[PDB]
């Protein structure tokens, strides 16, 4: 297994960063880190939890979910394939099978001086079934107290423009005010050159999420109705 970085590195804009290149095996976890990890990427806490990112990433992870939670929180299907898209990006131990940096800038240490390497821009190699079934398990969302969909606050477009991979692409781009640094999207349901996209299993938005977890409301989610 191979990680593509480790840890998070220089100042992209405002009080966002980029990772720091790191292309060797992933690190178990610190234990200071498993009430994150257990939060946002439970799917990973088993083992060693061997991960692609520390502690900090995991916070900033945590940090950056306000505003898709901020509309899609009460649907949590929709939520959870959100949550692991970013998960795989973050912490995958298989990280360097889909992922490929594209760019990057030196960072130096202030006190130091030594020198590690912002990554600057990567492309991640996004399963077509999970790109349609991520947005198939959001697009009936309401924005909370409107009859609105959800999609058309988090899409950079009203919702009938929304569509799967324009909305992925819109997350990853970091002219949106929210991503620290910009993620190309590449969808694809087989391998590209080596590369073999993430396609990890969905959950409908008629399904629970886990045992303490309800489906959808029929006002979010078509199917329940
Ligand atoms: C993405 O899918 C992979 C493959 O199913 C998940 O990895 C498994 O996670 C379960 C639950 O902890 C473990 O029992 C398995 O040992 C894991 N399998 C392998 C082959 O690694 C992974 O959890 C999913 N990703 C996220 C973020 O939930
Ligand atoms: C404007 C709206 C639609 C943005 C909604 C999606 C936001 C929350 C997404 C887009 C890109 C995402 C980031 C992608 C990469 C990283 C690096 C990782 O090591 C820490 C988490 C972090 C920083 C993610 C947090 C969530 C994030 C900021
Ligand atoms: C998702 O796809 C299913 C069929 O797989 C369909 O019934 C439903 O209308 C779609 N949308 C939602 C919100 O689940």
């Amino acid at each position: 297994q191979s990680c593509v970085w480790y840890g998070e590195c220089g100042i992209a804009y405002g009080d966002k960063r980029y990772n720091c290149e790191y292309s060797g095996p992933p690190k178990p976890l610190p234990k200071d880190g498993y009430d994150l990890v257990q939060e946002l990427c439970p799917g990973f806490f088993f083992g060693q939890v061997s991960l692609c990112c520390d502690v900090r990433q995991l916070q900033t992870l945590k940090d950056n979910l306000q505003l898709p939670l901020q509309f899609l929180s009460r649907c949590p299907s929709c939520f959870y394939n959100l949550l692991n898209l970013f998960c795989e990006l973050t912490c995958s131990p298989r990280q360097s099978q889909f992922l490929q940096v594209t760019a990057t800038e030196d960072y130096v240490d202030p006190v130091t001086n030594q020198t590690k390497t912002n990554v600057k821009e990567l492309q991640y190699y996004v399963g077509q079934s999970f790109a349609n079934a991520m947005y198939n398990a959001c697009r009936d969302v309401e924005a909370p107290s409107s009859n609105d969909k959800a999609l058309g606050l988090l899409c950079g477009k009203d919702a009938d423009a929304c569509q799967a991979t324009n909305w992925i692409e819109y997350m990853f781009n970091k002219d949106n005010g929210q991503a620290p640094f910009t993620i190309t999207p590449v969808f694809s349901d087989f391998p590209v050159h080596g590369m073999e996209p993430m396609n990890n299993a969905t959950k409908g938005c008629d399904e629970s999420v886990d045992e303490v977890t309800a489906p959808c409301s029929c006002q979010d989610c078509s199917i329940v109705c």
